[PDB]
């Protein structure tokens, strides 16, 4: 949400805490970024980032990114796993 | 100057003259065209 991303927290602050204390941290995606025009000049200066999430956090995530940016498969997006779309059956005594 | 380029004469009164009045025609080129960005759907009719 390049639009409404934040940046909540600089480091200098992730050494200060009594360390039971929950920070929330706001992570910005952007693989899914268009090749713009074949006009505009390269960038001449990148962006820094610092924190790393060291484990996983993204099980939340059903599905990123419904582009096309060939009018393809963007070459890195995720549909759902098969797990959260199945419909058994219930047993007829305690639904379950 | 796709902003700015008309589109004069139709065919239709080329072949209605005196042979002997030169008309004004504007080209239009586009020959650099620019590969816009790798996200816009392809087209789907063209131009004549």
């Amino acid at each position: 949400d390049v639009r409404q991303f934040m940046n909540t927290t600089k480091a200098e602050t992730l050494l200060i805490s009594n360390k039971s204390i929950v920070h929330e941290i706001m992570f910005f995606d952007n693989a899914l970024q268009p090749k713009m025009s074949s006009d505009t000049l390269a960038l001449s200066e990148a962006v820094y980032r610092t924190i790393w999430n060291s484990s996983i956090i993204t099980q939340r995530i059903s599905a990123r990114g419904l582009m096309n940016l060939e009018d393809a498969r963007p070459p890195e997006a995720k549909i759902s796993h098969q797990s959260e779309l199945d419909m058994g059956k219930i047993d007829e005594t305690s639904g379950e």
